[PDB]
């Protein structure tokens, strides 16, 4: 019952059935010709009585080993490359449901453990695939017939001390558990050595200028005694586990083959049937660490397809709410506004508050208060549950979240970069208009055009992976010639304005001012350079919005204690 | 010749060859026992025509069996305990002279990596002494021994094919290797392909806000199509290798096996020794892998000693410069000092000062100037070069470095902790005087007994390995206390001042000063208080002593000077 959801998941795929199966069913076939090889060169070894026949053979024997290698190239290719197929159409369902899945998901669970498990399991998926369940298939068909012919051809007497030589492996196993046991106490007790000696060294100074390295030498001395001490221990199992181990193992040798050599001088029913049977052996024992290791691997990627699901369950919206979006320009409201992540906290209480339209706000928020929340809030990014972020009879939830987005400038506080050229980091909201040339010149009107006339290059720029040699600087620059680029009808900002000191600060922060000025804007950083030019100020603690007013004329009536706190603590 | 620094690194150690020796000759005993094993099976085989012969040499073959067993034990417990023993000497001889080498040294060139190779170049070494040089001698004994014996026993016929076959190496080999480079080829691939997720993911919030989802998609899937084509490209290359390995190898067996079962049907003499030729070939591969392991491991253990004699190499000493030491209370003097770290880029030039006895100095330099370089020198931490610390009428080394140090507390910036109790914090200052029961009154004056009034405990109060249920300010009163407790005679101080706030800072700084009371006192700290709080002022720039006087005067001039940069970054 447990195999369902990994067979719904493959389904899911689409995969060429009729391919697996094929391919599955040609390695059984190539498992049962290599069940036939021993038996022709059993027939080769009796039939040296005269010597063309044995040149017959051993042609047979080649023609049987090149089919059995051809069909086995071809069975390991089909699985291999359906495998692949498989694992690419996983891995586009995967990455399609992550990019979709709402912002909620990445911050309240992970970030790169997503993609770890993704890739991960997807491997793991692969490895069970196209390896691990053709492979049990093929030991065990190995296994069952080696066994079988065994049976008919030498009989009872060398396979059934074959298959009681396995009570060696009930001895093995104690001993190398108990070897794994006292290698890993070793290995622990050297970690602790390493992390003691670790925690001494960097103190150096201070042990030196106390005089006291003897008592410390005496300290690494201990250490090193408590890991002889340990490591002597090890030494005395160990000489119970190297030499015993050999003996069990050549012991059992010995045995199988001495019968098998005094079956052969006794003139039993064994000529080159002890030919047959090492070679039957040397195919018994091989796939028997094959089962061992799909039962481990099944093990794990049961577990794999699980979070594969898990992550396959989620869901987002984009344009279900609806698509009524015609001006996006009027007053927008808080009305009784309290939700915050999960319903049982109540991150935000009775949250109301009123903002016009092209008139720049501010949002103060303290130190580990709400500001965060109530950003990703009227960023839209978290479902409201009781109140209302209206636009007037609360349009919001009736048309397309994506038709808000595209309305919406955004760079907070660093936006660093995205993988790429300038101009497509300045062409990521290309909306179906391509917006032709306008970019740089828009870069002109942004007055980044002249900041990027030192001109590297203008299609071939390329900031890398790392993204290192640009400063904060440049890409707040670009981020917002972006932001204008787009769609200046409303922007939104954590004033992304830095250390960049007054020189690059008024050349932004005019540019900025004066392309949005007609545009509604908002601010929630913590600085008050921006609150002088922020039309109207808000005030955020305790999940509440305290203020609504001009700027700090009126939180000198209001916040002249508090607030005039808080700023104290950013004054320092 | 290579192997001379390893002999002497291990006579270091007095290995006591004698019993080294015996274990090495009972290995080679064992295996040669081991070699005698399968001609006793090739005897039974041979004479199992009448059963009570058969019973006689199964009893001696089981004798044969637990003698080689019980003088392998022997032999690898001799050889593992003479590793341990000379392991021990090893990494006490390397910890004796790493907590006496100088401090120059540590921090100059390596903090952790200096354990690393104390911890697994050890571990190399014992790997090669109890285990690979052993390892060795009984693998090249066995290999020669089976190959003699195999001459001897089959002669042209199956031995030449025997040495034959395994020149198939050269055609399974470059197979693996290539096998070994596409999967590493994939492997980049898809840690490349995990890179570009784990970059596109953290920025979720912007691409949805620019909404992208479809351009992120298509990237992606651009970079899965990517990883499909190295695989399917593995998948192939997998294909042609995987079959093409069994049939070398499953023909390489036939042809061996086949050929004795052939020679044992014909006539030709083979009786029943084909069960010995089988047991010596499986006693012949065994050992290749532990050559070629030797190999590889002395390769590594021949780079691994010359780091372990680099590291114990180098000297330092403590008192060989004399013994003259009376008063240590007399005016410091710095006389033409220029020495830094190297005598080629000579970081300080000329430096002089005069201090007094009994007098607070404080020392004022900037961020990365030369004030950490005299700050060091003044604990005689640095060898002098060219110019004199004279603290003596000039001579400075007349008496040991270690008096010079017993007169002097240091407590800097952390001074985090000595792992252990409070007991080893308090007796640190253990210098021969046992401080008899006196610690907690020590404590009691120094301000520190009524801090630990609470009493979780007395002797048995712990901090733990990490150290991180106590806070700054108690850990640096802690150190205050044991500064004050060994020799409160000279001190220079950094003003530890992390966590403590306005009441703690006072209340250490006037316990201090009281405690004191006339004795010398040095402050290299940035704080004013800490300024203020010292009679006479100092100031570094550009590795440069500028300024003499005292405290307002200083502070007043050197700000009209230049300080005034310095202190504008101070109120930042
Ligand atoms: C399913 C049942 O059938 C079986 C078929 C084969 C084996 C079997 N597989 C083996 C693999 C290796 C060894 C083996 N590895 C060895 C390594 C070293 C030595 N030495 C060399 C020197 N030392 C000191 C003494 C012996 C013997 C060794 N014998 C024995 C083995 N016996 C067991 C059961
Ligand atoms: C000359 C010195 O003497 C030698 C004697 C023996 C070997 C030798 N050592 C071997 C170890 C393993 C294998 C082997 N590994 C296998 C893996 C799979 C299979 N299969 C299972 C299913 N497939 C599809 C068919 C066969 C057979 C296999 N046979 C062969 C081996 N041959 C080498 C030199």
């Amino acid at each position: 019952s447990k195999l369902k959801p990994f067979f719904a998941l493959v389904r899911r795929t689409n995969p060429s059935y009729g391919k697996l199966a094929f391919a599955l069913a040609l390695s059984v076939v190539t498992t049962l010709v290599s069940l036939l090889i021993p038996l022709l060169t059993k027939q080769l070894v009796d039939g040296f009585s005269m010597s063309n026949l044995s040149g017959t053979q051993i042609g047979l024997i080649a023609l049987v080993f090149f089919v059995q290698a051809g069909l086995s190239a071809y069975a390991t290719y089909a699985l291999n490359y359906n495998g692949q197929k498989i694992i690419s159409g996983l891995r586009e369902l995967l990455w399609k449901k992550l990019i979709k899945l709402p912002v909620s998901y990445f911050d309240t669970n992970a970030s790169g453990e997503t993609v770890s498990r993704v890739t991960n399991d997807t491997m793991v998926v692969k490895e069970l695939i196209t390896t691990h369940i053709s492979g049990f298939i093929t030991g065990i068909i190995s296994v069952i017939g080696s066994l079988t012919i065994l049976f008919i051809m030498n009989w009872k007497l060398t396979l059934l001390v074959l298959v009681v030589v396995p009570l060696a492996a009930l001895i093995l196993v104690p001993i190398g558990r108990k070897m794994f046991s006292i290698s890993r106490e070793t290995q622990d007790e050297t970690a602790r050595f390493t992390g003691l000696l670790n925690q001494i060294l960097p103190e150096i100074r201070l042990v030196k200028a106390s005089n006291a390295e003897d008592v410390e030498y005496g300290r690494g001395k201990m250490g090193i005694s408590s890991l002889f001490k340990l490591g002597v221990r090890e030494a005395k199992v160990q000489s119970l586990v190297g030499p015993l181990i050999s003996l069990v193992l050549m012991a059992a040798l010995v045995a199988v083959i001495g019968y098998g050599g005094m079956q052969v001088s006794s003139g039993e029913l064994t000529a080159g049937a002890l030919v047959a049977f090492i070679l039957y052996l040397f195919q018994i024992i091989m796939p028997m660490g094959q089962i061992t290791t799909f039962f481990t691997q099944l093990q794990k990627s049961i577990g794999a397809t699980e979070r594969m699901i898990e992550i396959l369950a989620e869901e987002e919206e984009d344009t279900v709410t609806g698509k009524q979006i015609e001006n996006a320009h009027l007053p927008i409201q808080l009305d009784r506004v309290s939700f915050g992540y999960k319903p049982d906290q109540l991150i935000l209480k009775e949250v109301s508050a009123v903002i016009e339209a092209g008139k720049v706000t501010a949002i103060v928020g303290p130190s580990g208060g709400g500001k965060t929340t109530l950003f990703k809030l009227l960023e839209r990014f978290y479902s409201p549950t009781a109140g209302t972020i209206r636009l007037g009879d609360e349009p919001v939830d009736t048309y397309s979240l994506e038709s808000w987005r595209e309305h919406i400038g955004y760079v907070s506080q660093e936006s660093p970069l995205m993988s790429g050229t300038i101009r497509e980091n300045i062409c990521y909201g290309l909306e179906r208009d391509v917006t032709d040339a306008e970019i740089e010149k828009a870069a002109e009107m942004a007055y980044a055009l002249n900041f990027i006339k030192e001109l590297p290059n203008q299609f071939d720029t390329e900031v890398g992976e790392r993204g290192i040699m640009l400063s904060g600087g440049q890409r707040q620059r670009i981020a917002i010639a972006r932001a204008l680029l787009r769609n200046p009808s409303i922007l939104m900002l954590d004033a992304a304005t830095s250390s960049l000191d007054s020189q690059s600060e008024k050349s932004v922060q005019q540019a900025l001012e004066v392309l949005m000025e007609g545009r509604t804007t908002i601010v929630i950083a913590h600085r008050l350079s921006t609150v002088v030019d922020a039309d109207q100020l808000l005030f955020v603690e305790k999940g509440e919005i305290t203020g609504r007013g001009t700027h700090h004329e009126l939180m000198a009536s209001h916040g002249l204690y508090r607030d005039f706190a808080e700023q104290q603590l950013k004054m320092n």
